[PDB]
DNA sequence: GATCTGGCCTGTCTTACACAGTGGTAGTACTCCACTGTCTGGCTGTACAAAAACCCTGCAG
């Protein structure tokens, strides 16, 4: 829990406080980039080191046989667990389009080989969704489950752009939290299901969800309809029966006032929530410690390793996991003039 | 310790971005001075005729 000051050698301005972090066998890969591909690296994938507190962006590269992306802003993620017949799997869906707009699309990733020489080849797959497809989307939240004793994907929250029919001019940009009916998806085949739940009578986003052995708890919860932050955790259990993949939920008396988290599993289950913003103009100071057990949720706190004035004062910061105690979190930084690096880095570490 | 190779650096070539706006100066194409004498067409006192659109009336249905 100590904060380090970074500073990106080169190459600073190619993201954008929307992004994803996805570590995969090894090396980390930053996702989404502002701006389209630019030719240095049509990829749009980026491998990340951190060297001496230098901050280094390696370019990447796919198959032939495989997918070419379009850089997604905030999607959402899963770690779907090395397994067969693939392991492992990165599923992400859906995202912004750089060109302001939603793919309802959805990717599934994976490492191909290496080296020769340390390079990492990956592969990117889409599916074609057999549904009862969720319609396009952002800041909701995909997660997997093993459930008796096969593997499934849930789906729920985010909001959306306008229904078609209400498509205003001077309405275009704004947007409304996504009906709250969730959706079961197997990875093989892409069939999509929608569910129901009469307790969950409204859409969210930005909730850091979690799963563990076949059962999802989703801690945030910031709406945009009633302005509030329900800290109340919920929990739900699903049991994959053929072919009726039965579903329930439970309400938890308490949970976190956190909007979009910054997730870190130290342990196999030892989760830190690091920060976000706590209120609409008040953000997350404190970091939060989360042990997740059959037992359930189990909560507790440590200490905030000590922001520095600027971040401690910055209205806006954002982040992702490095993983394995270690995250980086950006503040958008000022000048007269812009250096235009306008982002400072703070590598920080659990224990 | 020899070898190899992706990734990085230098140098390269290409597409953008401020330079308007303000005053003094000059050539130059377009317009009233005075002097003129003349003509047309509005003005004006009533009386005379000609159109116009209705309102009554009368015959007709
Ligand atoms: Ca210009």
């Amino acid at each position: 829990m100590s904060l380090q000051p970074l500073t990106a050698v080169n190459c600073g301005s190619l993201v954008q406080p929307g992004f994803s972090l996805l570590d995969l066998e090894g090396d980390v890969y930053l996702f989404g980039q502002k701006g389209w591909p630019k030719r240095s690296c049509p990829t749009g994938i980026f491998g990340v080191r951190i060297k001496k507190g230098e901050l280094k962006l390696r370019a990447i590269s796919f198959s032939n046989n495989s997918s070419y992306l379009p850089p997604l802003r905030c999607p959402a993620i899963a770690h779907f667990e090395a397994q067969d017949g693939k392991p492992e799997c990165y599923l992400i869906h859906g995202g912004r389009t750089p060109n302001n707009e939603l793919s309802s699309s959805l990717y599934m990733l994976s490492v191909d080989s290496r080296g020769c020489n340390r390079k990492v080849t990956l592969r990117c797959e889409e599916k074609e969704l057999v549904g009862d497809v969720p319609s396009a989307r952002y800041g909701h939240t995909l997660s997997v489950i093993n459930s008796r004793g096969k593997t499934a994907c849930v789906l729920f929250g985010g909001r959306s752009y306008m229904p078609p029919t209400e498509r205003t001019t001077q309405n275009w940009n704004s947007v409304v939290d996504c009906p709250p009916q969730v959706y079961l998806i197997d990875l093989e085949f892409g069939c999509c299901t929608a569910h129901t739940l009469p307790e969950l009578t409204d859409g969210q986003s930005f909730h850091v969800a979690l799963a563990r052995q076949d059962c999802v708890y989703f801690l945030g919860g910031h709406i945009l309809s009633s302005d509030c932050r329900p800290s109340r955790l919920i929990r739900l259990h699903v049991e994959l029966l053929l072919g009726s993949p039965v579903l329930t939920c439970t309400i938890l008396h308490e949970g976190l006032t956190i909007t979009s988290a910054i997730a870190s599993p130290i342990g196999y289950h030892e989760y830190i929530i690091f920060g976000g913003y706590q209120s609409e103009t008040q953000k997350r100071m404190e970091c939060t410690y989360v042990g997740l057990d059959d037992v359930g949720v189990h909560m507790e706190s440590r200490e905030p390793p000590q922001w520095t004035s600027e971040i401690s004062h910055s209205r806006t910061w954002f982040g992702g996991s490095l993983g394995k105690g270690t995250a980086l979190v950006a503040i958008p930084s000022e000048g007269n003039p812009t250096p235009p690096e306008a982002y400072h880095f703070y590598q920080v570490s659990f224990q």
